[PDB]
């Protein structure tokens, strides 16, 4: 449970603000925004935006992420996890990491799993 700012604070694609201090991706796809944990869902390794290749790259064991989290190559057997995302009395993002959201099996497309924006 923290605050991420302001929507307008952010633009299409992946922002790596939080990512030193929260440990998250803060995506903004299409229509949306989404929270994803920069945590390895093979081992637990902390993966790497690489912009120039539209992915995160796990450093542990190769894994793949395409910029919505999906796992597309390596040992990787999942998406990244997602966080619950909601819009505060302030209008700030609250983010609540003890609520996770698994893109295989429509979670995100459940309440909190995203911000319409
Ligand atoms: S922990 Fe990421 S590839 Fe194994």
């Amino acid at each position: 449970r923290y605050s991420i700012g302001f929507p307008s604070q952010y633009a299409s694609g992946v922002s790596e603000k939080f990512k030193k201090q929260f440990r998250i991706w803060i995506v903004k796809e299409d229509d949306t925004l989404y929270v994803i944990e920069a945590k390895c869902t093979h081992l637990g390794c902390t993966p790497n935006w690489l912009a120039s290749e539209g992915k995160f790259k796990c450093p542990c064991h190769g894994s793949g992420f395409t910029p919505d989290g999906i796992n597309i190559e390596g040992p990787a057997p999942r998406p990244l996890e997602r966080f619950k995302v909601a819009l505060g009395d302030d209008g700030q993002i609250i983010v609540d990491e003890s609520t996770r959201y698994r893109g295989e099996r429509g979670e995100w497309d459940k309440p909190g799993a995203f911000l319409k924006v």
